[PDB]
DNA sequence: ATCTGTACATGTACAGAT
DNA sequence: ATCTGTACATGTACAGAT
DNA sequence: ATCTGTACATGTACAGAT
DNA sequence: ATCTGTACATGTACAGAT
C-alpha cells in the first residue's frame, strides 16, 4: 500500500555506488584545492549533511549536500533586527572580506565560488559544470552529467565553538524524547553560519549570515528513538524515517506539477516532523504496523501549521517559517487543498 | 520497609562536602607532584572511579577510588596462562614491564609527598600484596580511605578475550557498545598469583554504564522516569557489607562480585519498566535469587571477560560459597533481620 | 636525525540485495 | 535469514620537511 | 602546556500539595 | 504516605586565555 510506495522510493545499491564514486572524486578534489594553496579558505573541513547522509533521500541518489566549514575564533555576533536566525559577524586570511571589522557574506562567498569554478574548469575526468548563482542561496551547486544527472550543493560555513546564540536557548525541545544528556552534549558541539546572500535590496543584505544545525539534525535522524536500540539489530524497527520519506515525496510530486508551491521546501516537512517526534516521543507510537495512522497524523499536523500560518524553526522558536512575510496565505490555502484532496482520494499522486 | 533502609544508606550533603573538600586537596597535591616534579610518571592524568563517583556509595562518604592513568605508546600484550584478565606488557627503569617495579616507585613518591603534608591528618596504609593501590587513610575527625590506582592506558583495540564481553546490545545497544570499545583500555598492577603481571580495568566503562543505565535515554533524568536499578545495587551491597562485618568466612567476597552480578541482571532484564520503583521488593528479590544461582553453580563471569570466572574453585572455596548461600537464604526468609543494626 | 600533516588501516552500523 | 557496499570514527605509518 | 569559567547532570534537604 | 518544586552541593566536559 504505502509499503509499495516506499519500495519505489528505495535507492538502488548500484546507483548509490556509481553516484557516490563520482561525487567523492569531485568533492575530495575541491577540498584539497581549498588548502592546496595559500588561499583564504585553507583549514576548511568537510562535513556531509542532508538527506543522502541521513538515509532519507528518495527516488534517486541525485542530490548531495556538503558543508565546507571553517573555524573562526574570536567572534562577536549581532542579531539582525530580532529575526532570530540572521546575524552580522565581527572581530588573518579573511582580511580581504571585511567591511571595517564586519564580515561580508557575499565577498567571502564570491571568492569561494571563483575558486570552485577554476578547479571545476580543470577536471576533464568527469562531466561537471557550476550552476548559475541563485539569489537567496549559500551554495555553489555542481551539476554532474554522469549519464545520470546529479547535483551537489557545496555550502560555505563559518564554525563557532562558543555557546549557541541566545535565540536557541528554548530550541531543541528533546528533553522528554532523547533527553537532557543528549541535549547538553549536542549544545556543546559547535554552531554554523552560512551566507543568507539574498539580493532583496534591504540593509546589510550582503553581510548577513544565517544559522545552520545540519550537523545536529544529522545526529537526530540517525539517533531518533527514546530507546537506544530503535532501529538497531537487537532492537525494534520504527517507521519514523518512512513517514519522513512519504511526506517528502508528497511535497516533491506536488512541487513538480504546480508552480504555486515554489515557496515550499523539504525543510518545512523536516521541521514539522521534528515537532511530531517531540510530541509523540515513544517508539511504540511509531510502530511499522501503524505506518498509515502515523503518516496521517503527520499530514494532519502539517495542515494545521498551514491553516494557522505557523511552523516554528525547531532550533529557533521565534522564527516562524510560515509567516505572512515568507509565504502568502494563498500559497498556504492552495497547498492545504492539494494535501487534503490527495489524503481523501487514496493518494493518486503516488502513482505517477 | 526497604525504603526505610535506603534512607539509612543515603549519604548526607554535609558529610559529602566535608569529605570531598579534604580528599580533593590531597589528590590534587599528589597529582601535581607526579607531573610538576621530574618523575617517570610525567604525563599521568586523573580519572575518578568507583562507587562515590558512580553515586552508589552507601552509609558514609569514606572510601574514594582514583585512577592515575598514563598514556603509554604502542605496547605488546601477551596473555598470562589463559586467565583472560592478566597480561605481561612489552615494547624504563621498570624493565618486559614489571608491574611491581613500577608500583614501587609510584608508591615511594606518594609516601614522600604524604610525609610533607602538615595541612591534613594523612598516612599511607601498609601494602597489601596483590593490590594495585596505594591506599591513603585520612583522619578527618571521620576515617576516610582513598585508593590511588596506577593504570597504563592503551589506545589500541581491546584484547581478544573481551570480544564476546560487554553484552549490552539488547539493552544499551550496538552504537553504545561500538563507541565504548573505541575508548582506550586500562592495565592495572594486580599481581595475578606473578610480579610482572597486570590486570585489565574497565572502571571507566562501568562508570558510563552506571550513569547511563537505561534502555530509554531519559531513565532517571529530570524529564524521564526514575528506576530502582541503583537502589537494588545499594541494597545488595549493604547485605554483603553487613554479613562481611559479622563473618570472617566471607573475606573472599567483595562488592565487585555484587556489581558484576547486577550488570548481568540488567542485561537479562533490559526494560526500565522491569526496574520500576513500585517494584523495589520484587526487583531486589530477583537479584538475590540470581546471586544464589551463581553461588550454587559456582559461576559468575567477568562482565567484560566472559572466560574469567570470579567464582572459580581457584579463587573461592566451595565452603565459602555454600556458607554465604545459607546466610543470604536465611536473611531473605526472615525479613532481613540484618538490616536493623 | 627527528617530526608531521596526510593517507591508509581497522572496525562496524545502516540499509539494500540475495 | 545472511551477506555486502558505503559512510564514518579512531589509530598508526611514513615521505617530505625541519 | 596549564588554568579558569561556564553550563548542567547527578545528588540531597525540606516544605507544601496531593 | 508520596510527589513536586526549590535550593544547595559536587562532579565533569570543554572552550578560550595565559
Ligand atoms: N534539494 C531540494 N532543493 C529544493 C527543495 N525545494 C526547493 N529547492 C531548491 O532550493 C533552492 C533555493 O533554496 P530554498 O531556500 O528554496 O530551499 C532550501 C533547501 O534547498 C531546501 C532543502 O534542500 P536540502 O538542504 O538539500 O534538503 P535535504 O537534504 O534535507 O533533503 P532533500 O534535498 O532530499 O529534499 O529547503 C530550503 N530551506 C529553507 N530553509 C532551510 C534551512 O534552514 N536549511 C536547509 N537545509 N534547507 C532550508 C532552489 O534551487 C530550489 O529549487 C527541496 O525540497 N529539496
Ligand atoms: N571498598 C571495598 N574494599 C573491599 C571490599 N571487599 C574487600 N575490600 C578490601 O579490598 C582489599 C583487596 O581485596 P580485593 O582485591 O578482593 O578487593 C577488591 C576491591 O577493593 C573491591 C571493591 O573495592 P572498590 O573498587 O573500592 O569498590 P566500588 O567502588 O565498586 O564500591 P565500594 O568501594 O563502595 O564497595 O573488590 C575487589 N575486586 C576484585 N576484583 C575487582 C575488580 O576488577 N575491580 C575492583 N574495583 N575491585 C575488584 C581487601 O584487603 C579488603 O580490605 C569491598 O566490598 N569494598
Ligand atoms: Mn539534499
Ligand atoms: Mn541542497
Ligand atoms: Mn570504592
Ligand atoms: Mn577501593
Ligand atoms: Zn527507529
Ligand atoms: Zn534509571
Amino acid at each position: 500500500k504505502l509499503k509499495k510506495v516506499l519500495d519505489k522510493l528505495r535507492l538502488k545499491r548500484k546507483d548509490i555506488s556509481e553516484a557516490a564514486e563520482t561525487v567523492n572524486k569531485v568533492v575530495e578534489r575541491l577540498l584539497r584545492r581549498m588548502q592546496k594553496r595559500e588561499s583564504e579558505f585553507k583549514g576548511v573541513e568537510q562535513l556531509n549533511t542532508g538527506s543522502y547522509y541521513e538515509h532519507v533521500k528518495i527516488s534517486a541518489p541525485n542530490e548531495f549536500d556538503v558543508m565546507f566549514k571553517l573555524e573562526v575564533p574570536r567572534i562577536e555576533l549581532q542579531e539582525y533586527y530580532e529575526t532570530g536566525a540572521f546575524y552580522l559577524v565581527k572581530f588573518n586570511p579573511l582580511s580581504h572580506f571585511l567591511e571595517g571589522e564586519v564580515l561580508s557574506a557575499t565577498k567571502m562567498l564570491s571568492k569561494f565560488r571563483k575558486i570552485i569554478k577554476e578547479e571545476v574548469k580543470e577536471i576533464k575526468d568527469i562531466d561537471v559544470s557550476v550552476e548559475k548563482e541563485k539569489p537567496g542561496s549559500p551554495a555553489v551547486t555542481l551539476l554532474i552529467r554522469n549519464p545520470e544527472e546529479i547535483s551537489v550543493d557545496i555550502i560555505l560555513a563559518l564554525e563557532s565553538k562558543g555557546s549557541w546564540p541566545i535565540s536557541t536557548k528554548e530550541g531543541l525541545p528533546i528533553q522528554g524524547w532523547l533527553g537532557t544528556k543528549v541535549r547538553t552534549n549536542l549544545r556543546r558541539e559547535p554552531f554554523y553560519l552560512v551566507p543568507k546572500n539574498a539580493k532583496d535590496g534591504n540593509s546589510f543584505q550582503g553581510e548577513t549570515w544565517r544559522l545552520s544545525f545540519s550537523h545536529t539534525e544529522k545526529y537526530i535522524l540517525n539517533n531518533h528513538g527514546i530507546e537506544k536500540t530503535c532501529c538497531e539489530s537487537s532492537g525494534a524497527k520504527c517507521c519514523r524515517k518512512e513517514c519522513l520519506k512519504l511526506m517528502k515525496y508528497l511535497l516533491e510530486q506536488l512541487k513538480k506539477e504546480f508552480q504555486e508551491l515554489d515557496a515550499f521546501c523539504s525543510y518545512h516537512v523536516k521541521t514539522a516532523i521534528f515537532h511530531m517526534w517531540t510530541q509523540d516521543p515513544q517508539d511504540s507510537q511509531w510502530d511499522p504496523r501503524n505506518l498509515s495512522s502515523c503518516f496521517d497524523k503527520l499530514l494532519a499536523f502539517f495542515l494545521e501549521c498551514l491553516r494557522t500560518e505557523k511552523l516554528d524553526h525547531y532550533f529557533i522558536p521565534k522564527f516562524n517559517l510560515f509567516s505572512q512575510e515568507l509565504i502568502d496565505r494563498k500559497s498556504k490555502e492552495f497547498l492545504s487543498k492539494k494535501i487534503e484532496y490527495e489524503r481523501n482520494n487514496g493518494f493518486p499522486i503516488f502513482d505517477k
